[PDB]
């Protein structure tokens, strides 16, 4: 008595090519999914997810407490005042089970103009010692570009779905300046599992992370094959099936803003499961000054009474608000 949500599997391979009629047939599927539950699995994506999972497991199981403090974001280590987003997010044994590592655009180097200007939401990534984690930084940086490619293709499908030219979103999603992030999250098996680390929903469901809409344009997520996510629907919360061969895709609240809620940002939550598993989201964020004029695909003239919002303003407000609502992660 918690039924499964309709989450279609869509073959996105035409989005990488030049068959325009085939791309329109993919765009139709994206439209349908975005108007129903808001979630779909992208299949035939070209990314080696098994390897991704293996490399990530090797990192999570070998990092030590010393390394974690040395990489910690400022919420856990006061000496690291520049690390708001990038770094290690520690667990608190007996109180908080989850732990994670976040990194941003590898092009945000010490000489990048936005780093020199000290613009909010831009940081230089921190990495563990190469001899303790051979090949990890290089793997993680190449993964960023692999998922960036998949995301650009997906944004082509969303633009066509909405009646726009294929580069409508993608032209604002650029290697030199995207604020996109990867998060490598570890959810542990624990015996006993501390009650303090388990939250409870109004409907009685045990949770690891409460209800929310994503802070993103779209979210491109790989998870282990253990069911955990739920989406709010007409008929209550419904289970999203796991599939550790595909990427789970949904719209974030910036997409909802731009489309006047034609494509809603679905409300979803993370169930508590006592299992050792991985959750590896890529948050598709645009540039700091990117602005798309809002429109409404349900209106004849397509006009909307929403005002333009720059991406940088959206993102900094969003990330802080999500911490205030659902806690530091
Ligand atoms: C999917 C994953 N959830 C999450 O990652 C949750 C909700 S979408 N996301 C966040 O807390 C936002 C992380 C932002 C990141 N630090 C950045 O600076 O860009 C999970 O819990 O499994
Ligand atoms: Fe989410």
């Amino acid at each position: 008595s918690v039924s499964k949500a309709n989450v279609p599997k869509i073959d996105v391979s035409p989005l990488f090519g030049d068959d325009q009629a085939a791309k329109m047939r993919v765009a139709q599927q994206i439209d349908a999914a975005s108007r129903d539950t808001g979630f779909f699995y992208a299949v035939n994506h070209g990314i080696n997810v098994q390897r991704l999972s293996q490399k990530t497991k090797e990192f999570h199981m070998s990092i030590t407490p010393e390394e974690k403090w040395d990489l910690a974001i400022r919420a856990y280590n006061k000496e690291h005042q520049d690390q708001v987003r990038a770094g290690y997010y520690l667990s608190i044994p007996g109180k908080k089970a989850v732990e994670s590592f976040c990194y941003l655009n590898p092009n945000f180097t010490p000489d990048h103009p936005r780093i020199q200007a000290k613009t909010p939401t831009h940081e230089v990534n921190v990495w563990p010692d190469e001899t303790k984690h051979p090949g990890f930084q290089d793997f993680a940086e190449q993964y960023y570009w692999d998922v960036f490619g998949l995301s650009s293709a997906l944004l082509k499908g969303y633009a066509l779905a909405l009646g726009k030219e294929e580069n409508f979103f993608a032209r604002h999603f650029k290697p030199d300046d995207t604020l996109a992030s990867v998060v490598l999250i570890r959810y542990p098996y624990l015996d006993p599992y501390p009650e303090a680390a388990i939250k409870t929903a109004a409907d009685g469901t045990k949770l690891s992370f409460e209800w929310h809409e994503d802070v993103s344009l779209i979210t491109v997520l790989y998870q282990s094959n253990v069911q955990n996510l739920q989406v709010e629907t007409a008929a209550g919360y419904q289970d999203i099936e796991a599939d550790d061969t595909g990427y789970l895709i949904n719209c974030g609240s910036y997409m909802a803003h731009l489309t006047n809620n034609y494509y809603k940002a679905p409300i979803h939550r993370v169930k508590w499961v006592n299992a050792e598993r991985q959750s590896l989201p890529f948050f598709v964020n645009l540039g700091y000054d990117s602005v798309i004029d809002p429109f409404d695909p349900r209106e004849p003239n397509g006009k909307s009474d929403r005002e333009p919002l720059s991406y940088g303003d959206y993102l900094q407000n969003g990330l802080v608000s999500l911490i205030n609502k659902n806690g530091q992660t």
